[PDB]
């Protein structure tokens, strides 16, 4: 049986898009560019910061210098960090917390694989740090998904090799980034985003400790 769980925290254990989609919408309000509204951040969900930046830019043939890009990506880290704060254990999926409960009990680890630089602050504001063994540190590893890099470091650092894991992650690149560490991808999604060929649950609710035991098994 498998020894170890690495969550990935965006589309598996939580989401933030509504306070992503705040902040974006409030930096371009501000510096007065049409657009950003919540169809046109469908383009910016799962996208790096620089580059959901530029794509805003764009809206407007805006130029700006590197200095100025930095300063305006900040205003909105800022606006995020700020939103974030109300954060709690309301947030938490569907079936997570049970989830994290019967993995304890049955001495399986637990694994945070998170690109998220505001991963333990969302897991103490969610009341979920205890359930936690470690926190892959995302400024720590060379390469981001679907480079396996985070999955590796997170199930090292819970003392077990990845092949030994389950990966649960809701991209195609976070899939990639577990099928490439040796773990067992289960996806939570749809095909079409995620690929045909690993185990994919519609929603979190359907991740439970019996059907994770089923998936290993088979
Ligand atoms: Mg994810």
């Amino acid at each position: 049986m498998f020894k170890a769980v690495l969550f990935d925290l965006d589309g598996v254990i939580t989401d933030t898009a509504e306070y992503h989609f705040r902040a974006w919408k409030a930096l371009a309000e501000e510096i007065g560019i049409n657009g950003v509204d919540r169809q046109f951040n469908e383009q910016l969900k799962g996208v790096s910061r620089e580059d959901s930046l530029q794509k805003i830019l764009d809206l407007a043939d805006k130029k700006v210098s590197a200095e100025e890009f930095k300063e305006l990506a900040k205003r909105k880290n800022d606006n995020y960090v700020k939103m974030i704060q109300d954060v709690s254990p309301a947030d938490v999926y569907p079936g997570i917390l049970q989830l994290l409960k019967d993995l304890r009990s049955n001495k399986i680890k637990i694994a945070l694989a998170s690109a998220s630089k505001n991963g333990p602050f969302l897991l103490e504001r969610m009341n979920l740090t205890g359930y936690f063994d470690a926190i892959a540190d995302p400024a720590e590893v060379a390469a981001s998904k679907p480079a396996p890099d985070i999955f590796i470091a997170a199930a090292h650092a819970v003392g077990v090799a990845p092949s030994e894991s389950i990966g649960l992650e809701d991209s195609q690149a976070g899939i990639q980034a577990i099928k490439d560490s040796g773990a067992l991808p289960i996806g939570v999604g749809r095909p079409e985003d995620l690929g045909d060929d690993i185990v994919i649950v519609p929603d979190t609710s359907h991740y439970t400790l019996e059907f994770l035991k089923e998936v290993w098994l088979q």
